[PDB]
């Protein structure tokens, strides 16, 4: 009876996230690595591994798949932000993957992730060129309060979706200018299915501020409709 | 002062029920153009479901199992972890009464402000408010006479739940059944989540009669198994 | 067979052990031809077409209902019960040429009725839904239901073979419901709803 | 008078890029009317993607597979067969430099005409003129540090540059990889393919962990077993 | 063994296989005869390649049934007294032209155009009214020594050389009222990799053919690809 | 009912869609496809998909006798004594049907083509060629002329198929053959010889 001689952590705690923020290479348990060309047409044609969220950057986690570099990377060279703010950092991974990134189209981009929890982030104190960390819950304001004057253009991006309208308020009051992206990440197409009424009403509120970027906003699964910028 | 659309996760923006309202065609299509009128739902398709005017989670598949697992064990009582609106509570002790079964619907929730259910229907329902995280919300509960279900439809605390009612609870025969959160907390955790519940090799099995028949319940119908 | 037997498990145990839970079939165990049932009668009729009726009889409220092809009286029997926890004073009939499938015990018989062959005698409460569940000679049935009994309100569903009718003779189907035009009107927020009774709810307008 | 339309299958008729235009919509759209907004991509998918201003024919998922590739195996030289537009040599010999890695990349093109590398952005990239048919174009790689990768992107007497890949070239641990045209040789030749990989049984296995994870490598990731 | 080799360039092989005579496809995983019993789990997949596996008189058929059954009904509609195809390859569809116009009743003349007629499998028996040309697309004399033909007239582009150039010459000397100028398979492809000068050039014949339309959504090979004389 | 063969006229676009807007015409069908597939001016209810099996079949098989229960307005039994006689094959082929009437096929086309008119064989049925198509095309009594047709008319290597009704017990004298019973939806698991 091995339960009785154990005690249940809550899985809740990995939604969209995993038992380890520690990058692991994906392992072949059913086939070696190895398929001999002889056998070629007998090789099994799926991928061998979970593809929850086996993306990568320099050995750090990447839960920002394929797709969505491709859409980061455009705004990236159209835009050249001076700024680009993560919310919600977890492991680390696309806070270095979007510093060096700017770095590499010669672009002089401050990164700047903010989160709850920076006890989960894996980047080499070494590899931190360019990057600040802040610990605060989006929960109340006074994380954003505290934080000062960033260059523009600028990106912020949603990925912890908490207090994020209040949030988006506080962005187009005090900080966004005119072409400056607010993008909520995942999250706005199942608001929308679980609170149509309310979430509409929401979005309309910033109708005079902020509009949808069609061009970027339905290149990903993950950016999904949830490409913002700032008006006026 | 924006709230916050998390809370809404699973369940509506409202507890009680309305029934779909057409926006892009009128109810009555006239017969004439029959063939030129839209193939399409019509609705949002969410959670449209009902039982006597309250809302309805469980969709119709998941329903047409719970129909076939009360008509073969007969149980005397049904837990439901997770009320919301208590449409699955009516719905529940409402079967088991047409089926002629003597069964109490108990429902536990943190939250009992939402339960839309008339007083005057609440016969054989009883809400106790307790959270999940503390397991007093459960030695509280007094003898229940069996077979029993257990349900957990609020997904906190859900591992150590499953360690009471197996030690506390559960005879041979009754169930356990996780709704909808097995298949994720698989995807997400799938190395923690396999040696959890093959910790319960012992106790619990998994029920192929209907752990693969709906959606909702999709391989987390679970029963006690002879010691 | 008319009688209801559970599903029987060939390949799999139904005590599947935990230690191995990500090893198991995740298909049903059994074919899905016609494994519905209602209190140990047979139900044709799936999971959505029980959603769409309960919710038409929520709304109506039909004091009674008519089901032209009976086989096994499950949905008899579904009709009468569901009208009876909703409070509604509901009179089930039930019309078949043969009845001699019909697994309802006399017991709970209570607001249910049987009558042999085609046609007669309605002097039957309104609202009123009626279903041709026997697919012969609809059309026709259609008429004298119009010309003899629906009220406005009042539904008249065709089940099944509606979208077949279409598949074969779309210009005479499109002809035959559209001489109706004056009279039914297809119920938009149910005709969509279910692969049974996909673009076969109708009821009588004025 | 017309151009051969042929020429441009799989390319694309400029070798620049010219950034995705919108066809029937605004760029803009209003928030109160976002249930309205429409859902797909909303331009051509059919090559669409880039590096720092040049196109990119590999897409996100090959571009993916690659850099953990790249990640795992450290290669100190890369050698595309067929170039284009040069997109590819940019974006390797970048990738390669944000990861610490000391890397060659060489292009070969019968054609290096379309190449939209500044010649200021051409650190570690060297280019040769040449063609498939002869194979003294590769007798000239000047050994070059291992471990490397081969890509194969012309496909012309492909499996004769194999034999020598193998021969002269590769070493335990290093990658041959043909992308794309895998799949459509055996649609066409099921015995001819067959018979001709599998030749090279006993030099060179397919990698699983990186041969199933985009549709442009799709059974093409190999690598030398010695 | 693969020094012990030297390998065809398989390319050749591009939309074509790997060997113009017929084989019938063999089952691999299974016998052919099932029993009864079992009847419920035998498998519903097909069972092999599904590449180009169709014939004609024991003659490889490169147009698929769905492709088959629109030339059955613009043979039958139009009853055309010469088609030329262009991509004569193993020469199933030439013989399967001949032999439906035939059945048909109708008089018409076959004539299929290719660089290398070596791979044609026509028996001499089954020669009647077909006649080949050898000559290459990209070269209009190719063209220019093709005598008088009957109308009506259907002209197929199989081979997809020079093919805007080739349809200037027909509409220049070929194509009455009525004809027949169809390019299979190419044009959503040529769409997709160069839809400015694709557009450009189609557009140029926007006065002299016209998408006939009972036809071109009709099959995934002439998708797009039926035209016509005004 | 329409046993008559008609082509099929378009509705809301133009048959001559001009180049200059050609990116912009409509992708779909342009009209419905229940069964608008004929053989020489007849209807025909064989999918091209169907079409091809047969075609397979005759030409493996090279049968000197196909039977063909239901005919309505022709097209299958014209087809199939179309295709034997350019594939050289010297096949009869026997029609049987209750109404002959629907029947188009003009006397002057009827070589190698003989009908019999009755409900679903009985009698007025004499001795014919093998090897043997049989082909249920009229589904009622369709297991007991199975049961009849092994006992007395089908001999090994002779096929009998059920076409349409087969998705919705005989292990000794027949089999399911394997390369057709896939090969075409209309043919779904209706394919059995010997
Ligand atoms: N209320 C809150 N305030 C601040 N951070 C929160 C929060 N709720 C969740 N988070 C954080 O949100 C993070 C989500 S994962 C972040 C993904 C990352 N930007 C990437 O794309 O690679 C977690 O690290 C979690 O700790
Ligand atoms: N820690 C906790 N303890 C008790 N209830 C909790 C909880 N966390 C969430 N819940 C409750 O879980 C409920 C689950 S939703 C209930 C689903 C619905 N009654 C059905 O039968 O399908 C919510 O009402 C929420 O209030
Ligand atoms: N026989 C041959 N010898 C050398 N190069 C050839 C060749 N045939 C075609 N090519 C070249 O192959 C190239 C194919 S496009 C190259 C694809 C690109 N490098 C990518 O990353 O996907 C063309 O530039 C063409 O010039
Ligand atoms: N430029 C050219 N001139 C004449 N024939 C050519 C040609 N290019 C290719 N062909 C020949 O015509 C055929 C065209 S390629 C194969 C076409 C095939 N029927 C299809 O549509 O997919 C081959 O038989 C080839 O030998
Ligand atoms: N029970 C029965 N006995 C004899 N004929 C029947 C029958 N049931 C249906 N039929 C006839 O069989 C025909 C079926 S339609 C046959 C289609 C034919 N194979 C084709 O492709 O063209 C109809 O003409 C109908 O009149």
């Amino acid at each position: 009876n091995d339960y009785s001689r154990q005690n249940f952590q809550d899985l809740n705690l990995f939604r969209g996230l995993g038992e380890d923020p520690a990058y692991h290479p994906p392992v072949l348990t059913d086939r070696p690595r190895d398929w001999p060309l002889d056998r070629w047409a007998e090789a099994p044609r799926d991928l061998g591994y979970s593809d929850f969220s086996p993306y990568q950057w320099r050995g750090l986690r990447m839960l920002k798949d394929p797709d969505t570099q491709a859409v980061y990377h455009d705004m990236l060279w159209e835009l050249r932000p001076r700024t680009i703010v993560e919310l919600g950092v977890y492991n680390g991974g696309s806070l270095a993957w979007f510093r060096d990134l700017t770095k590499i189209m010669g672009i002089d981009c401050q990164v700047i992730g903010i989160d709850r929890d920076l006890s989960r982030c894996q980047i080499p104190a070494s590899d931190m060129e360019n990057i600040t960390l802040h610990q605060g819950d989006c929960s109340d304001l006074t994380t954003f309060e505290h934080l000062r004057e960033m260059a523009h253009p600028l990106i912020f991006i949603d990925n912890a979706h908490a207090n994020t309208f209040n949030i988006m308020k506080w962005a187009v009051d005090h900080l966004l200018e005119e072409g400056d992206y607010f993008i909520i990440e995942d999250m706005i197409p199942y608001w929308y299915r679980y609170a149509p009424q309310l979430f509409s009403e929401y979005l309309g509120a910033f109708r005079d501020v902020l509009s949808m970027d069609m061009l970027y906003a339905n290149a990903s699964s993950q950016l999904d409709r949830g490409v913002l910028r700032r008006v006026a």
